[PDB]
């Protein structure tokens, strides 16, 4: 019973980072504002849909 | 005597639009918020200074 719960827990926990750090999807531009880039910048990513 | 006038405010006219337009200085670094350049970027002038 113990184990079952511990992997239910981990599972839980894991998905609850996910939605807090990323989410559930990717977006082709990113914006960018940390030194020492000069105020905002514009990147681009790589296969965000296949992602 | 209108040929003094003229001159005189003709020398008055371009000052003030030279100071509404540029002022009497002028700086390193430039901020440019204009398309097609995303956000705002930074553009370096040359010889300030002397200018
Ligand atoms: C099962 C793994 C647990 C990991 C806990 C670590 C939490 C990660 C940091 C939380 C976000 C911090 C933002 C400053
Ligand atoms: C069992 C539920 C599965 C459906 C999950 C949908 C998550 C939301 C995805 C939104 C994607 C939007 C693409 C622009
Ligand atoms: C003696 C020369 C007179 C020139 C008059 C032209 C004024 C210049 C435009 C004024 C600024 C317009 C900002 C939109
Ligand atoms: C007859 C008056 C002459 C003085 C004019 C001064 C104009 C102000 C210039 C300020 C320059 C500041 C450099 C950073």
């Amino acid at each position: 019973i113990i184990s079952i719960l511990f992997k239910s827990i981990f599972e839980v926990a894991f998905l609850l980072i996910q939605w807090y750090i990323y989410g559930f999807s990717l977006s082709a531009v990113y914006t960018c504002k940390r030194d020492p880039c000069p105020h905002q910048v514009d990147c681009f990513l790589s296969r965000p849909t296949e992602k």
